[PDB]
DNA sequence: ACCGGAAGTG
DNA sequence: CACTTCCGGT
């Protein structure tokens, strides 16, 4: 059709603009900044939706990391699951 | 917890 | 490609 497979950004923010949602992950300090409350839970759902069970918050950070060097994210240092979408 | 290299997947 | 898996560092 057209159709990519989901990437990993577009479902962290598929689950942040949702409330139902707050309990595992939110939006917290300045602007794009978020963090994962329950890091174990994310990678689960994240594990679910791309049909991969053995998934985990190490694997899923790895992810997140490989997003540094493309400009889409970076961590806040100090705060712990803490990283912060680049909208520059 | 967080990093990044390296090999593997489809 | 866009991750997944694995794992040796700080």
């Amino acid at each position: 059709p057209g159709s990519r497979q989901i990437q990993l950004w577009h479902f962290i923010l598929e689950l942040l603009r949702k409330e139902e949602y707050q309990g595992v992950i939110a939006w917290q300090g300045d602007y794009g900044e978020f963090v994962i409350k329950d890091p174990d839970e994310v990678a689960r759902l994240w594990g679910v939706r791309k049909c991969k069970p053995q998934m985990n918050y190490d694997k899923l950070s790895r992810a997140l990391r490989y997003y540094y060097n493309k400009r889409i994210l970076h961590k806040t240092k100090g705060k712990r699951f803490t990283y912060k979408f680049n909208f520059n």
